[PDB]
């Protein structure tokens, strides 16, 4: 079929859906876009060069809260950032480990760089700004792989047993909320303390 | 070699830090135990089974504050047990991917009630205390992954550049440890605040 880089990313997007990250090959893209292995070679070298085109595309396509409303406080944009990274990685199967371990792409620049840019003008050194995006980045993945992940007794003690019933009784989405609420207040309360013991 | 559960759990560690998880194979731990395909069926039926194990083992082996100190804060019992579970994570490679979307053992039952138990006795809601937990562990696993899975320009904007100087200046555990003050101090806001708007 078609094999420009459009066309590559869309088949491999729908083959990590029907087997996951571990079960994506160049083998089995070359097979689902009706091509020979050589062929395939010409347009894409590995699986890593792969993957890091994939975590790009995922957020392209599907990541719509990337920069703050005019006037939006800076509470309010990580809160909308973080649901919005959230839907952008449970739209594949293992979306969330196709993103870990990537570094910001030259096609994001503009837009990390108005990221990092929007916290100190709301008050954050570059490095407790830079602290604040990668820790709600890195609780939000975490959310997401044990999610996913988990889709891939008669003696519970009792708090376990009502433990896990709340977890099966939601997706994640209630835990997350509430996670991120209480990451969001604790910067706050870092920022607002300037030099003052805390 | 001897194929006891102990030395099966042994040789695969070694194997998961030589080769990583998603060239982890039966076929690889057959051949470092010295032994044939249908020998090591009898003892391991399938990777799935393994991943379970070593996820419990390498908590059993190098997770040694999984338990409140008398007279402990809750805080201070949640920074020593995620700087704990952080440590075992790191000490073998994609360490945390192993973790990830598995369900306590019976053999931490006693431990993990424990636990819960005991962030009830502080005030939590067994669901706001889970919540807690889950926001620990997820942010804890998120960082973990995001260091591990990374060992695996010229025009930079100014930010970006500094940024990443930032980042590359440090293993991740300067990130970690003020995330993780920032979530105990939301969790100490949230849980203080009862029926009161917050
Ligand atoms: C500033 C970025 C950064 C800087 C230095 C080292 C890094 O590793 C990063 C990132 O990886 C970021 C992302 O991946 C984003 O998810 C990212 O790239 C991004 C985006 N493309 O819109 C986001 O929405 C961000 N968000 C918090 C989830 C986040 C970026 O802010 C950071
Ligand atoms: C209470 C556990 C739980 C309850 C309900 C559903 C779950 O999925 C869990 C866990 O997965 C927990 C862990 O994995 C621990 O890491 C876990 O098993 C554990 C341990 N074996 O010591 C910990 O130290 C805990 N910590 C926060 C990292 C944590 C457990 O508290 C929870
Ligand atoms: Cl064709
Ligand atoms: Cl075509
Ligand atoms: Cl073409
Ligand atoms: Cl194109
Ligand atoms: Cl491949
Ligand atoms: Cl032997
Ligand atoms: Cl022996
Ligand atoms: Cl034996
Ligand atoms: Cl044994
Ligand atoms: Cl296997
Ligand atoms: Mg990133
Ligand atoms: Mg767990």
């Amino acid at each position: 079929s078609r094999l420009n880089r459009e066309s590559v990313i869309d088949a491999a997007l729908e083959l990590l859906n029907e087997t996951g990250i571990d079960g994506l090959t160049t083998r089995k893209l070359a097979q689902k876009l009706g091509i020979e292995q050589p062929t395939l070679y010409w347009h894409v070298k590995n699986k890593r060069a792969l993957l890091d085109a994939l975590a790009v595309e995922i957020l392209a396509r599907h990541h719509d809260y990337s920069l703050p409303a005019a006037g939006e406080s800076w509470q309010s944009f990580l809160r909308n950032n973080a649901m919005s990274f959230r839907r952008a990685l449970l739209r594949y199967r293992d979306g969330a480990k196709v993103a870990l371990g990537t570094r910001p792409d030259e096609k994001q620049y503009d837009t990390v760089e108005t990221q990092l840019r929007f916290m100190t003008e709301n008050g954050f050194s570059l490095r407790d700004g830079l602290y604040a995006i990668s820790a709600v980045s890195h609780f939000t993945l975490g959310a997401v792989l044990e999610q996913q992940e988990h889709t891939a007794d008669e003696n519970l003690p009792p708090l376990l047993r009502e433990a896990l019933q709340i977890m099966d009784s939601d997706d994640g989405e209630q835990a997350f909320l509430h996670g991120l609420e209480s990451l969001i207040r604790g910067f706050e309360v870092q920022l607002t303390a300037l030099l003052q013991i805390v």
